């Protein structure tokens, strides 16, 4: 037999409904925030994320890679689409797929502002990280923020590095020693980025916390909490986990920030932008170690029990009248005896049950047992339907 | 600047809003049928595709391959997963999602009941072939079908089918013609045709689908019975453009604050985090522009309502709420806004 490539799972279906769950719970909330759903191709030009990836040279000997995450993808787009002159900004979009990694396969989600710095918008993006957890009923959640200033202040934090590292420049490897010139940060005791931070920067970041506590929202300043790519500005954060059943007992569950920088190595405007991703998976998992049930009613509303062909050919209308009447219901496939299609109506976790005879048939009417209780009501044949919708 | 691979295409704020709308239908739809969602990776190992195609020897020289279609991944979970031992039965699985074929990226949703060959559940799936297109509204629908008789070709299961379907009151065109040449495609095969002047031969083919015996052992697996189907979400898309079909959709913006200066503005973030963790759904002005501006994308967003917070407004504790459709104002205390608004 032919198995799944290694790393790589399938989504069965007991899992599939939890999925469903919480996807569409985020593009309701995405709704409240007016995010709109983008999605890109699974694969890109290497050369976007050239900027271990599953590359090959398809597409006509041309060289493709599966996306190893959504934002290179929604920039690609932003820049292709000309959004920059778009005249609703700023661009507020989010997306929900499959990314890949060389498990190699991961579902990650993430919402994109583009196009407005400003301390308000951040705080958008930062309330809206904390209402999806919630939303879901987690709660030992832990928000930390960080600053890197601007790019006025990076500049001189990075030139105190070079003052720093260079007179010992040569104790450092050439991977280290190249990067003293195009970004100290990435060598990194030595001076601390969030002490750069210049007055305008110092004073984005205030209002940002300044929100935070406005809304009523906790967090945590780690001054260390920081990100050596350039087009990283002002901005950092990352939701996490405090759970005792995980490895190291906390877990990260999402993380992003604002940038500078970014657009312009993807050949786009300078557009400044805000954003953050998330896995689906780990905020399953997130759910279990804490102990949470989403509320998946996964049940048949009515298994059809027949007996004989005339009651079983009855049965086949009557499925076709519920299902077009937004009643979950089955019938018994497979021909087996009362007490296995009973089994099956309580296998398929079918609320109610009926026993289609044609003794029923006839007197035009069954009695409808409730599988929990137990207890059976009698109606006409007719009512089944309008009974059932109602 | 970096170009979308050939082929390929991004499904941008407009429309991806029309592809949750008809996948959510479709995941509600399966719910009364009760088919189960199952998604399977977005490779597999090439060899399953063996029984062009992106394939590439990387998971480490291994040969893998982008699925071109989605029901050789279901059986190959459906073998993997034996399920043949599951105690119910059928199994009744759907999907959704991406396909890759040499657009190359192709988004097919479809369904397989593997393990119950009986007339009355093919009569089940055309049943659904042609309730999930009703749903939407098309209406030149035409479904086809045939048979190419069991492995030892039967004309009864066919006539049964066919019975049942005159029972459900489902119109079809028997068309001798339509048949399958794969062995393991055991009786019925059809075809859901939409017959509209826009396309040549004024009639496309919105679905399609059949009964196999012998399916399941290629992939080497029981020698379970199995009918299904494979559908295109943008064809369907496409289908009710040209029957000129509009979607209950409209995502419309429910209230859009216009700020006055510092004051008003900071007020705005804490209502609007109100608001939204009400269900409401809101947006104030980012960017800092005159109230014409924001008054613009109010409507640019379809702003159903519209606010504007300014220092007089935050004192007297009370706002003009405008339609923005009828244009007619509503004054009430700030403090209401959430409250009126939910």
């Amino acid at each position: 037999m032919i198995k799944i490539p290694r790393g790589t799972q399938d989504i069965l279906p007991e899992d599939s409904k939890k999925w469903r769950y919480i996807e569409n719970q985020l593009d309701e909330l995405m709704t409240f925030y007016n995010y709109k759903e983008i999605r890109t191709p699974i694969f890109e030009s290497t050369d976007l994320f050239a900027r271990e990836m599953y590359t090959f040279k398809d597409k006509g000997d041309r060289s493709i890679t599966l996306r190893p995450e959504g934002t290179a993808a929604v920039v690609r787009s932003y820049i292709e689409h000309k959004m920059q002159g778009n005249p609703n900004q700023p661009i507020k979009l989010y997306y929900n797929g499959p990314m890949f990694r060389y498990y190699r396969q991961f579902n990650q989600f993430g919402v994109e502002a583009i196009g407005a710095e400003n301390p308000s918008v951040d705080a958008e993006v930062l309330a809206m990280v904390m209402h999806i957890y919630q939303s879901f009923g987690l709660k030992h959640l832990k928000l930390v923020i960080n600053s890197v200033g601007d790019m006025a202040s990076r500049k001189e934090y990075n030139e105190a590095l070079v003052k720093h590292f260079e007179p010992v420049i040569h104790e450092f490897c050439s991977d280290c020693q190249s990067r003293l010139h195009t970004d100290p940060m990435r060598i990194l005791t030595a001076p601390r980025i969030t002490d750069f931070l210049n007055e305008e920067s110092k004073a984005y970041y205030e209002q940002v916390k300044a929100y935070l506590d406005d809304l009523g929202i906790p967090y945590t300043e780690d001054p260390n909490l920081v990100r050596g790519l350039d087009y990283y500005t002002h901005t950092a954060f990352e939701l996490m986990m405090d759970n005792p059943n995980y490895d190291g007992a906390i877990t990260t569950l999402c993380g992003g920030g604002r940038y500078n920088g970014l657009l312009e190595l993807l050949d786009g405007p300078s557009e400044t932008g805000i954003g953050f991703a998330l896995s689906i998976e780990r905020l399953l998992l997130a759910l279990e170690e804490e102990g949470i049930e989403l509320d998946i009613e996964e049940n048949l509303d009515l298994f059809i029990v027949t007996m004989g062909d005339q009651a079983d050919r009855y049965a086949v209308k009557l499925l076709n009248h519920l299902r077009h009447n937004g009643i979950k219901a089955d019938k018994d496939y497979l021909q087996r005896k009362i007490k296995g299609q009973m089994k099956q109506a309580d296998r398929l976790g079918a609320k109610f049950t009926i026993v289609i005879g044609d003794q029923e048939l006839e007197n035009n009417k069954i009695d409808v047992k409730n599988m929990t209780t137990g207890e059976s009501e009698t109606i006409e044949l007719d009512a089944l339907v309008e009974y059932f919708k109602k």
